[PDB]
């Protein structure tokens, strides 16, 4: 069955790497959308394929086949804040890499209150042998990232990932190994942004002959909670 039947995609939309970077609505995912970019493989995985020459969204140079969390499937401007607990769990694997050897398989992305773009906060960067959960230091265009390296994560291996924000602290986990970064403690300006999760295949190669990447998910959930 197409992915939106094996997964609760009622609060995700899908962003594609076709030339026009088409988006597929939550409802259409639920009605069984499938294509070369997004399909159920024979192992049941929700599978994301994107070529390095794909279209790029307005503020990126890299192509993606990637889910974008929609608290309101009819309004992408409704997103969550730094206070309380916000947790994504997934299990998946990276099957094929582009020539650069690097893709992003999950994110927490910032966004302004009015919906305008803001920086990523967490980027789960996969390479064949290490995943780096990168946490951006500052909410604006300054500074760099805090790296968090997980050694031994290879191409084709299954990973169990969790990314949690509780009260302005990011907890980044692979296979039960959790690291943390207090992002509001680094820059209180993160309190002036909202956030949404992403998961899929954001290919860090835009070159002519870099080929394409495949990432898979076997489970994907989001929980927002309080006390």
């Amino acid at each position: 069955a197409a992915p939106g039947k094996n997964f609760d995609l009622s609060h995700w939309k899908l962003q594609l790497p076709d030339a026009n970077t088409t988006e597929i609505s939550s409802a259409n995912l639920g009605l069984g959308y499938t294509s070369q970019y997004f399909y159920t493989d024979t192992d049941g995985a929700m599978t994301f394929w994107a070529p390095t020459t794909g279209g790029t969204t307005a503020n990126s140079s890299y192509p993606r086949s990637e889910l974008r969390e929609m608290l309101d499937p009819s309004n992408s401007k409704v997103n969550w804040g730094w206070q309380g607990t916000h947790t994504m769990k997934l299990s998946g694997k990276t099957v094929q890499l582009p020539s650069s050897g690097k893709i992003i398989v999950a994110q927490i992305h910032g966004i302004m209150d009015d919906g305008t773009n803001a920086p990523p906060l967490v980027k789960a960067v996969f390479q064949d042998g290490q995943l780096d959960m990168q946490v951006k230091q500052n909410s604006d265009g300054t500074g760099s990232d805090v790296h968090n390296y997980f050694t031994g994560i290879k191409l084709g291996d299954l990973y169990n990932m969790e990314i949690r924000v509780t009260d302005g602290v990011a907890y980044v986990t692979m296979n039960g190994d959790t690291r943390s970064v207090d992002f509001v403690g680094k820059d209180a300006g993160w309190k002036n942004l909202k956030y949404y999760f992403k998961a899929g295949n954001y290919v860090q190669d835009n070159t002519s002959t870099g080929g394409s990447a495949i990432a898979k998910l076997y489970s994907l959930s989001v929980s927002h909670s309080n006390l």
